């Protein structure tokens, strides 16, 4: 169903060779789709009744190429002491077929290895269920509109290159950008993008069952927009959007209700420079940014592509097409 929209700009036609040269392929898929299969079989040894699943890039279809794989272990403190048995589990059973299995702390404690058949990585946390959900939320805001998977890409690599695409760094993290590509597309005068939370409530609702959750986009009816920009055009929007008209001090960006929100006035939200609202939870996807330098660091980023980009509409200016 895949569709690609008219490309009248050289920008927007090298934005388009991008997405094909980077956009995740079914083989990339199968990689790691197998790999879940076997380590849910390896882990259901150690917990009988545990589910493997597959969120992030890889199912959320904002993936690419060189993506990582994210897994979701879910079980029937208790996080902590399952997923440090895991790592030990994966070393003294699995050497054979799992490389340098690494446990590394963070407000969700995951666990890094990598497959030596695939050579792909794989990040594993345990019972983080959010993350099943807005995987397949993501997903359909994916497919809803031609032009949000290339737009996506193009942004998610050119954050990378400036190194502003690192929460573990303190800079953005990737579910951050994409809620913010995807607040961008909702908030345009002609709207690229609705609230599928709004409009659908019964399908991303909180209530339906894991296993059910990743049923949700095959259900939902696509979505066609009165906005004629180029991709080009979009991401010079876009850029501009979030390097001047954006102002993170006073707003949060809400993809929950599709527009942009008044900060809370309570004490979590008050600290921090960037506030993006997950739609699930409410908690800030934009947490990891908490030092001067690296707010300042962004916005001077934003601002200095959008510059670049404005005197020469080439992909270069910003992004280097060296590698494709």
């Amino acid at each position: 169903e895949i569709t690609l929209p008219e490309a009248k700009d050289k920008l927007s036609q090298q934005i388009l060779e991008l997405f094909e040269t980077c956009q995740q392929q079914a083989s990339d898929l199968k990689k790691k789709e197998l790999c879940r299969a076997q380590l849910q079989r390896e882990i259901q040894l150690l917990f009988p009744q545990s589910r493997l699943f597959l969120v992030g890039s890889s199912l959320n279809g904002f993936g690419a190429r060189s993506s990582a794989g994210d897994l979701c272990l879910v079980v029937k403190t208790e996080a902590r002491h399952i997923l440090t048995l895991v790592h030990k589990h994966f070393c003294t059973r699995l050497s054979g077929y799992i490389e340098r299995p690494q446990l590394i702390r963070a407000k969700v404690p995951i666990v890094k290895f990598r497959d030596k058949v695939s050579c792909v990585e794989f990040a594993l946390n345990v019972n983080n269920t959010v993350g099943i959900r807005n995987t397949f939320l993501l997903r359909t805001y994916a497919y809803l509109e031609n032009r949000v998977r290339p737009l996506v890409l193009v942004i998610k690599k050119w954050a990378s290159h400036h190194d502003i695409n690192d929460a573990s760094r303190g800079t953005l993290s990737s579910y951050s950008l994409v809620l913010m590509v995807l607040h961008y597309l909702q908030t345009l005068p002609e709207p690229i993008l609705p609230s599928l939370q709004k409009i659908y409530p019964e399908s991303f609702s909180t209530s339906v069952q894991l296993h059910l959750v990743h049923h949700a986009p095959c259900n939902v009816p696509p979505y066609l927009s009165k906005n004629e920009s180029s991709l080009g055009d979009l991401l010079l929007g876009f850029l501009k959007y979030y390097a001047t008209e954006f102002d993170w001090n006073t707003q949060m960006i809400s993809v929950r209700e599709a527009k942009a929100i008044p900060r809370p006035d309570d004490m979590e939200w008050r600290n921090k420079y960037i506030c993006v609202e997950e739609p699930f939870d409410g908690t800030n996807t934009a947490r990891a940014v908490h030092e001067k330098q690296k707010f300042d660091m962004i916005k001077d980023q934003f601002l200095k592509s959008w510059q670049r980009l404005k005197n020469k509409r080439d992909l270069n200016s910003v992004l280097p097409l060296r590698a494709a």
